């Protein structure tokens, strides 16, 4: 599943921001507009026992250039909240459900 980092109108959003997948299916987060961006899973809002570091950028890391990507596949079932660290307060957040 491709997820744009920044909408095509420049909005600071993941597109889509709420979605479901299956265990092992690629999420490709792609820099689109308003970058730099990153993708950080909230370590307090992911499934029990999941290591956020295996699936997240650090907050200090950035995708700098248009078209740069961060790929992740999620294993464990449940809800995972994530955000772009520099744009979290602007509303650049999302939630993926592995089911
Ligand atoms: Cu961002």
């Amino acid at each position: 599943i491709d997820v744009l980092l920044g909408a095509d109108d420049g909005s600071l959003a993941f597109v889509p921001s709420e979605f479901s997948i299956s265990p092992g299916e690629k999420i490709v987060f792609k820099n689109n507009a308003g970058f730099p961006h990153n993708i950080v899973f909230d370590e307090d809002s992911i499934p029990s026992g999941v290591d956020a570091s295996k699936i997240s950028m650090s907050e200090e890391d950035l995708l700098n250039a248009k078209g740069e990507t961060f790929e992740v596949a999620l294993s464990n079932k449940g809800e995972y909240s994530f955000y772009c660290s520099p744009h979290q307060g602007a509303g650049m957040v999302g939630k993926v459900t592995v089911n």
